[PDB]
């Protein structure tokens, strides 16, 4: 057998909600179902021709057997359509797309929906280890699952924000550099929102509660009228002696994203329109303490697999979990800053952990289309000391 | 670019612990680290040549960021080695192997460790989102994660055991048929244990508490099981039903892993391929009938391999419930003598995220012991899926 | 030895907060300390002459050893002053005062502060004993203490509201009758508030939070938007086929009340001014299913012990936990509706369960003073099938 | 009106269970029902001539509306019989009896069942009170109700055991003194058990569970073959440099006790046999840090009210919550050790907090009968810095 080509046929995302914000009552699985259905619709594929659904999701606690399969079922897909759920932390949503592409390239499937989903506002709490056998006597604890499974380092026991401080120190990324980057992200996001740059990529969500009904269609994390002065006055969020603040880090957020990926000859034979070819993908490992540098080896490997140099890439989405690591990555790889996050990034837009990797890919494709660019790179760091990267080529 | 062949170079598992038994103080991730390291050792690969680690794990709650990655680091692999955690419920451990094989076949890696790990004893209890945003007024619930994320159907809200009842009714699988099958499994497992048939595949685990001892023998098998004792058991899930604790698997702890490699690269390194992965597939069925998942998965796997079922010499078909084991057999036409020759999960246990890899490890060793050529490993998956893999001994 | 006379020397309450409202950050014990201190101040007694403090409190869970004793200490009383906490559910605050009177009449004390305190907003949630001995396998429940220890029948396992439906059916109290009564309570309460009728009896509470700093002095439960039409449009709260709604029942509420009670000769010898003599008190029992009828036997007995007929009473406070039971009691006893709850009742004002019995007594005495009336009756029903009543005579 | 005389007509208790022991599946309320019914049977009163039931209960969390009233109903008393629940912490069970005597002396009742009940094994756990509005973000705690509501000082936030260390220091009570006292209590209890001395006072409890079925009739907390050597080897429980251990302090325990109390001339006219007259009672306050000294002012007051000197008392039950405080109280008052806790005390027998004050009164009465003594004193310390005492005259 010879390897096949894989293409993207559609790409969609929800608007990203704030913590306890507009999506705080909409399960991760319902957000996933929303983007799966929308990606199917927008691709104009026959929904009975979907071979698998692969979805990232990090905070799986309490969500029930295999969130990806629940989401595909809730989307309306037939019971015969398989799926599974991927946890590579912040990389989960892009890893899902990379696995879809691999399955297609390998001849194992022709059509897959892939992406990620996360609702952090609805993450649960855990009882301490004594609950099953009995607390007996004495107080106990309850553990926040966001922190335990999502935002704390399992190797070192400190917050991802501390890994960001480590990177800041190791690569000489100052508080002022981090705040300038943040303000840049805020400004680009505001301009993208105001110009309608995200209109094409966002599927609205109807939100119904006892109190109110409303349609959520605009990213709500951005901080209007951000200024260098307001940023410089914030206190550090993770260490009193540190540099990382709520203003130069992304947030806790809720959202989902998905893409239809298909074997190229099959998409063409079905009369569909390939939007981009997936050219390469790769993952990389680094020390957990320096997890924010994950994108460096992932990107190097991806570019090598694509037969490209970094300069060949027209547009880059590099996730902004923390300004500190965003900057250190860019400095190490030599990113042309004018090509990166042209519509703003996670500091403004948010970081729904299991969706973000797919979210950035969605934003990347649509930005390449708007600017008629040919080659794009999406990459992000991963808690536990990893990175993932993907290169796509517009058609 | 051309597709590559993938081979198994080693295969190992822990003994399977009972609920609150010998492995109940050993974290899933530590069990995973054990089997990763052992699989690497047994393969005689250079451990710096591992490209990725892929591990199944279902009850992820409270285990911390990306359990597979923690397990690979705890095994001693370098920080440059990537990994990720797979959740396809009961299929997770076999799915991980299938993903490893695929990555190899696709030229994206040369050497992967894959498998699965589960400690159901250590699964936590959970307060739902209301603990975070406020209960406000009125009662809430505290959820056993074993049930919520492992053993209850997310679509129907009832136990996997109820899906087994559905299957028993739909396919005419009686209580007596279920109990006969359970006794057979108990007998075969006891004979396998007694003859040393699991000795080659099991990596012992050192357990330290309190208690210091070595765990090396599967402890879920029920000594002196009888048709009479089984026939008297009360149904476990429905008072008018057929499924009991004696004709269903348990809640269990364990792990399993295999070294998978591109075939030319294994040979060039002077290693010994144990089997080639010939095909793999997944299938979807109604969640209410999830125990039937192996049927389409096996059909597809066999078709991908260019084989008929009769070509297969040995089969491992997981026994989550006798009801579904039997219905699956009837729908596929299994030769009962070729299936679960060393016993199955009714006797051995069902550590959910590991079981898919566990059966593969057991299959391969049984094929070696009996000098057989073709083997099939398959299992049902909560939520209405199945997975199957065919391997060919070298 | 001869029995002694007992008099009221002061009577005070907090304004009654709404659930999650103005008092929701002020602990029951701090509310109790506030009224204990104020009652002592208003009585003009030497505070070293207080022999005991007796406080009603129903939701004791998590409040620490003997809430009454914590309140007395927080009020500034010496550690030599004893106290204890009474739980007769809704009757607790009146029972505390009855006990104080009895102790004084029996020559066991000369001066006692009695009342009740409740913060329902701050009531905890609970894990039952399986948390201590171990869940083992399978789920458990997390119980709202308001419901478990306050508002659900321990005998029948249903809400107090269902007992109100039972009473509505048994005594033929219709939805319309209930709503007419509710509107009347709302109207009397609004007029009493507006005319200042509660100024003398209320002690203000200072409230400080991160968000707000303010003084709470006006009952906030009353519903300005009350009309027969709005009330008729409400859905039943407890039974879809029933009559009881949020509009014709009291609320979940926060508040406290206290009174200084003294032996009569001693109050006079100290140069203090008795406000009223406690003439009698009694408790009664009825079926838990019909607990709202508790006041009938309690009142009958209290009247007999006072040597009075119901027509001798000038003013009545009969608590309005539910219009259904308020009305059924009144019909049974033959209350002159113009003498009852002249400043409005709990449907408008609220029902902080362990305080309400003392609260109504405070309201009664001040209303008797305003109207120069001689004989008063305070009575209320009690979950679990009881009632309590007290008759007082102005001096 | 003139005061009346109050007599005890019956006195009964359960055996005391160990933590997680024989009574650990029998609710406090069911234990209370068992002693209420037995006390009524033993008194030979018409089985419905009860005016009120008054029960002590400290850990009321999650037990439902007014545990005393649930207990009286479960005992089979008619719904017309009133009841309430008392919380004066460790003093609750004796406080209930005192209140019953006061109501009778006051002419307000003729026949009351009073006592206390506690099941510490079944005490629940509490979520942080913020769970109602939400933990929001970050780890939290779960609180043991035994500790929060029973065993920790609400004023100082430390364990009753620490108050015991405070008293040991203040009054010079050494580890060796404490251990000698403990061994003495163990020995007396073992001899009392072996001689049948508790047989008359104990009501057996049938325990039926899925696992086990048996009759519980013998106190199970006593430690068989206690020695000075085993005691001297124990580690301190509450402070590493301290004196208080599991061997010289009481336990966490389950149990209940109740008495029928009646007006004297009416008991006689009914043909009943008074067992003792309640001669006096009182409560006292001390610093919470020194709560174990509570019995001193309570006992001084009770004796003064009875017109007696300490030396007139024939037998004393002084609770042994901690040897340290037991001894300090005895030294301060000058107790004749030969007259105190003649059948052993709580170090051997256990301390079911809301029951103990009634429990010791039951033991005192039966011991007076066995030794044909005339005057008895029952007293105990109370968390929060109180004490209570009662003097009885045989019968």
């Amino acid at each position: 057998a010879s390897m096949k080509n894989c293409v993207i046929v559609s790409a969609v995302r929800t608007a990203i909600g704030s913590f306890n914000g507009s999506l705080a009552s909409t399960s991760a699985i319902d957000l996933g179902a929303t983007v799966i259905k929308a990606a199917i619709e927008r691709a104009k594929i026959d929904s009975q021709h979907v071979d698998e659904v692969i979805m990232g999701n990090v905070l799986q606690a309490g969500l029930g057997q295999n969130p990806a399969r629940q989401a595909l079922l809730k989307s309306g897909l037939a019971e015969t359509v398989c799926g599974f759920t991927v946890n590579k932390v912040c990389g989960s949503g892009l890893k899902s797309v990379a696995l879809a592409a691999q399955a297609i390239q390998a001849g194992q499937a022709q059509s897959i929906v892939a992406g990620g989903m996360e609702n952090m506002s609805l993450a649960p709490y855990l009882l301490d280890a004594k609950a099953r056998s009995g607390y007996r006597l004495g107080d106990g604890q309850v553990y926040d699952v966001i922190l335990r499974d999502g935002l704390m380092c399992a190797t070192h026991g400190y917050h991802m924000g501390i890994t960001a401080e480590n990177v800041a120190k190791e690569y000489g990324i100052t508080r002022e550099m981090q705040d300038e980057l943040a303000l840049h992200s805020q400004r680009k996001a505001a301009a993208a929102i105001e110009s309608g740059a995200f209109t094409a990529e966002i599927v609205p969500v109807n939100v119904v509660t006892r109190k109110k009904t409303f349609v959520f269609s605009q990213d709500e994390f951005p901080k209007a009228n951000s200024t260098a002065e307001a940023l410089g006055a914030l206190r550090p969020a993770f260490d009193k002696a540190g540099t990382v603040t709520a203003g130069n880090a992304s947030g806790i957020n809720d959202g989902a994203a998905a893409l239809v990926i298909m074997e190229e000859s099959a998409a063409l034979a079905a009369g569909l329109t390939p939007l981009a070819r997936i050219k390469s993908y790769a993952s990389g490992g680094v020390p957990p303490a320096l997890m924010g540098m994950g994108p460096v080896p992932a990107t190097q490997k991806a570019l090598q697999l694509a037969g490209l140099q970094l300069a060949d890439i027209d547009l880059i989405e590099a996730n902004e979990a923390f300004a500190a690591q965003f900057l250190a990555v860019g400095k190490n790889l030599g990113f042309d800053s004018e090509k990166v996050n042209v519509n703003g990034g996670a500091i403004a837009l948010g970081h729904p952990i299991g969706a973000s990797g797919a979210r950035i890919l969605v934003t990347l494709l649509h930005a390449m289309q708007a600017r008629d660019k040919t080659l794009g790179l999406a990459t992000l760091c991963i808690g536990g000391g990893q990175g993932i990267a993907m290169v796509i080529e517009r058609l």
